[PDB]
């Protein structure tokens, strides 16, 4: 059961508000199946707007931008303008290995793709860039451990 | 568009076109319509959270608080927990008149009423406690301008 990252993330939000950690819900579908004019993910933490885009793939060194669209990319451009904590939570299925991203580094990958540059990340700009997130029981994808650390004054 | 939701929806174009803040309406969940476990709008000004539910009614004289459910409520009190800035945004359509009213005292009013308390807010407790919101071409609901000057020290 739960194998998928949607899956994940909903049982760690579900977690996260029900042990009164933080309130982060998925967006509903848009139906009046249209396409979404924002990111999926968004809540409260620490009196911060925290908003993301989860997104998986098999690709074992670079993740595909496909995964993402330029209404997305715009939205993530105007939250990190307004002072919100915006990333995307990445995740290679077949390593078992999910990150957290910082939405100016997506940003700026996915504007590199429309000038003309290569249309997926290396892997290693993802390590290099990134923060690897803890996995566990529960919460089962810990991503607000890590926005604590990188986010905010420890 | 005449409706409250109509304005809110160009007032929110507005402000996110010309970098002021980035709000949107969740959409609604769905041939069945699945009620809502939040308030409808949220998203990010000067590194805040922000959340709010708007309603509007043709009494003069009081806002019934049927406008609003339980799930509702309960999500306002889990921002106000986490340090967002909540409220409603209360019209009475015939008075041409908007409110924004702090989360705190929709969410004192609405607990008693299964103490026995009334079931409408009278239209002179939103004045004391509320705060008028400027109506305009454009933006036609200022809220941004009450929320400025209400949540953040000048
Ligand atoms: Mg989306
Ligand atoms: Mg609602």
């Amino acid at each position: 059961r739960g194998m998928t990252l949607e899956d994940d993330l909903n049982a760690t939000n579900e977690y996260y508000r029900e042990r009164g950690i933080a309130v982060i819900h998925k967006k509903p579908t848009p139906v009046q199946f249209r396409q979404a004019s924002t990111t999926d993910y968004n809540g409260v933490y620490r009196g911060k707007y925290i908003d993301f885009e989860a997104k998986e793939t098999k690709n074992k060194t670079a993740f595909p931008l496909k995964n993402f669209h330029a209404h997305q990319i715009r939205h993530m451009e105007q939250v990190v303008a307004h002072g919100g904590i915006c990333f995307a939570i990445l995740r290679f299925s077949l390593l078992n290995e999910t990150y957290l991203l910082d939405a100016s580094h997506l940003i700026a990958w996915w504007n590199k793709q429309e000038a003309g540059g290569r249309k997926s990340i290396p892997k290693q700009e993802i390590e290099r860039h990134g923060h690897s997130i803890p996995l566990g029981y529960q919460p089962r994808i810990d991503y607000i451990s890590v926005v604590d650390n990188v986010y905010f004054t420890r």
